[PDB]
């Protein structure tokens, strides 16, 4: 074979970046709310 | 063939949760995040 190898290959490839895509989105998340959450915390 | 195809679908399986996984996340930073930052606006 020598087709739909390589093409699973790209599509694999796709999807680990999106991958780390929002995973760097989430890390933006996490420290901003992880400074926040320390600021709410007072009460 | 039948052996390598099969494996790299497994693959692209796990790749595709992952992914689903860390979206929801930055989901709920996100949506949490936009009501604190309402909040925030106030000055």
């Amino acid at each position: 074979c020598g087709g739909r190898i390589a093409r699973l290959e790209e599509k694999v490839k796709t999807l680990k970046a999106q991958n780390s895509e929002l995973a760097s989105t989430a890390n933006m998340l996490r420290e901003q709310v992880a400074q926040l959450k320390q600021k709410v915390m007072n009460y």
